[PDB]
């Protein structure tokens, strides 16, 4: 219930930004979690070992469980790891991860401080 520190502030600003139509042509793959056996990847729980994604970082966010900015990040930068590893470089949602890795990456830069 309490306030987001301002460093939280920003982060949740960038969350939003990320999960907002702008981004959704690229973002989309990373709005939920990886769906192993849906999607037929029946290794990916063998080669991630820590997923990650986009509403599962809303939800940490919301109960107050990151704790300053880089507990934040990490988890952001840890979703983007997992596609890079599970993915070969050359696969559209590598593509996708690294324009919204840009995306995120430019504006946690403009963290007040
Ligand atoms: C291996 C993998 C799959 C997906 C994924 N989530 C989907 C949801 C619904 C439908 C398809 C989904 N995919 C696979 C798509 C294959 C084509 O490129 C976009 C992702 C996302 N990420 C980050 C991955 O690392």
């Amino acid at each position: 219930m309490g306030k987001l520190s301002e460093q939280l502030k920003h982060c949740n600003g960038i969350l939003k930004e990320l999960l907002s139509k702008k981004h959704a042509a690229y973002a989309w793959p990373f709005y939920k979690p990886v769906d192993a056996s849906a999607l037929g990847l029946h290794d990916y729980h063998d080669i991630i070992k820590h997923p990650m994604d986009l509403s599962t970082v809303k939800r940490k966010m919301e109960n107050r469980d990151y704790r300053d900015a880089q507990e934040f990040a990490a988890d952001v930068r840890l979703m983007f790891s997992n596609c890079y590893k599970y993915n070969p470089p050359d696969h559209d949602v590598v593509a996708m991860a690294r324009k919204l890795q840009d995306v995120f990456e430019f504006r946690y830069a403009k963290m007040p401080d």
